[PDB]
């Protein structure tokens, strides 16, 4: 019952730079080959301040679903690179978990998280999560864990 | 370019880096959907200026500015669009290069080679992708690493 989400407005230096190692090395892994997308996931054109605050929360969790299960596909098919997204996947289930026991237009973006895993290629939404990241922990889940004011 | 002044580039500032971050941000959006990768790493996470000699790192530092200094450059050239964005930054990284060569005059030799080597060795969407990633250890860990002399170990 005790939830506190106004957690998730902050982060911390310890998770923060434990994402960061994840970024790095995944970038660092994505040099390699292959192409990537053919279509954008997540344009800086777009944003969740454009949607009501009762609708934010559904569109983190679902960022937060593909986020998390792309990053599952390349944990397994790396093991060395699952070494350094093990905390920082531990930590993304959490936040989520958390997101969805405290939740109790926007399915033009919906619709279009949906078809991801079946229209892109691995590589590609590897890319997608991956330079979105930073966005989703810093800014998108701020926004929601702040509600009215979140402008 | 009047003397040796590197010491204002140890912490940077909130200002640039917020510059730099965004700038950062709107490369990675273009490389999303465009030219692939590399064959080859040119800034392996594995080799640091560190493992050179204090007197050296700042030729490194140089060889490594210089080349992302230019894929900007030519970036900025062919998509006007994120050329409003790295505008400034261009600026910034350009008077550090300056200001860097008024300071000067094995394991070094090869690296600066596969780097001097590298804009005709691999893609412009490689290039494009090297440069952006190592951007900030660039403006931060080995810049600074630079400026700090043998204070830096």
């Amino acid at each position: 019952r005790g939830c506190h989400i106004a957690q998730f407005k902050s982060l911390s230096p310890q998770e923060l730079q434990a994402f960061k190692r994840a970024k790095d090395a995944l970038e660092e892994s994505l040099l390699l080959k292959d192409c990537k997308c053919r279509s954008r996931l997540f344009p800086r054109t777009w944003d969740l301040r454009q949607l009501q605050v009762r609708e934010r929360p559904v569109a983190l969790e679902a960022e937060l679903a593909l986020t998390l299960k792309v990053l599952e596909a390349t944990a397994d098919t790396d093991p060395a690179l699952g070494d350094v997204l093990d905390q920082p996947l531990h930590t993304l289930h959490h936040i989520l978990s958390q997101l969805r026991a405290c939740i109790q237009r926007l399915h033009h973006w919906l619709h279009r998280l949906q078809e991801a895993p079946k229209k892109e290629s691995p590589g590609c939404l590897e890319a997608s999560v991956t330079f979105n990241l930073f966005r989703l922990l810093t800014r998108d889940l701020n926004c929601v864990a702040s509600g009215d004011l979140c402008v």
